[PDB]
């Protein structure tokens, strides 16, 4: 059965990679992830900066992305998004979340105290059938800055939020080049050894 | 082992309870959680509003609670707060968030069910040690809005994001009323039947 699932799941991040549908910089993770027998990666983002257009707050309904940025955004590139809305613009930071299915408990405990390592609080088991673990972090820089492309708060405030902002997703970025580092040494223990 | 555990726990809770250290508005909650044969909780929190004088975003260090609300809040009560701080003020809503060992996966797996059920997305184990599954929600509103006893923001956009903060943490109230309901529907199965 294990088998089966994985490679089912193999090839719908096969697929996602042919259509360049996974974010460019952990690649390299989830291969990495996908290279160990007892998991296989189901879905994941490296972390992101938008700015979106919102009737209400969570009308994810009503939702248009006005920018969005898988690195560090001058404060110039988030003012421009915001200076486009229709409704109310959001700036809204969200952090690295991967989801894996292991194989059995002790793969999942293997995983989480990596994650654990690599400095993801709030990662666990979110499905226990094929032990789904989400690796994540605490989700909310998320607050209006505009409403038809009019500013609602002043350029120092909109400076001072976008900087944590990045900070931030500069963090989750650290977090998972760590928790690649954790998989990569255990991975390489004889990479040299042939016994 | 189960039960020497559990009974660790249960005398935790109760010292919480006479020491009036647990929010009265999950005390239900959390009893009936206990009174599962296959269930202790560990640590709970029903939700709430603060303001939180701080140096730095994230610095837990400089850290002190202007106000706080376990229920929704007046803009006019964050304004008070707020025009108290020394150092930047910051508007924080915390959701729902429960810690429950369970003795079984199967025990982990029905709490995680209900968990679900009753609209906490977000569930997962975090240990798969004692199954503790924790059952919360994704946690930042979190905004500055005044420095040193000065508001960054107008009266109208912090009524808007206290307004949202508000609806947020009744939310997350329904939720938890939602989740002892579906508890005490499984509990109360056979109440009026000896067979």
């Amino acid at each position: 059965m294990w088998e089966q699932f994985k490679k089912e799941k193999l090839r719908g991040y096969l697929e996602a990679k042919n259509q360049r549908k996974v974010d460019f910089d952990i690649v390299e993770l989830l291969d990495l992830i996908n290279s160990f027998d007892d998991f296989v990666t189901l879905s994941s983002c490296s972390g992101r900066i938008a700015v979106v257009d919102l009737e209400k707050p969570g009308d994810k309904a009503s939702s248009l992305f006005l920018g969005k940025w898988h690195e560090g955004v001058e404060v110039s590139e988030v003012a421009e998004a915001a200076l486009r809305s229709r409704k109310v613009a959001w700036l809204i930071q969200y952090p690295p979340i991967i989801h894996v299915a292991c194989r059995n408990i002790g793969a999942a405990k293997l995983l989480m105290n990596a994650a654990n390592t690599a400095g993801f609080r709030r990662s666990g088991v979110i499905s226990l059938s094929n032990y789904v673990v989400e690796i994540a972090s605490l989700e909310r820089i998320e607050l209006p800055v505009a409403e038809k492309g009019l500013m609602l708060v002043d350029d120092a405030y909109l400076s001072y939020v976008v900087r944590w902002a990045n900070e931030k997703l500069l963090k989750g970025k650290e977090k998972l080049g760590r928790l690649q580092e954790a998989l990569e040494s255990l991975q390489r223990e004889n990479a040299y050894c042939s016994d």
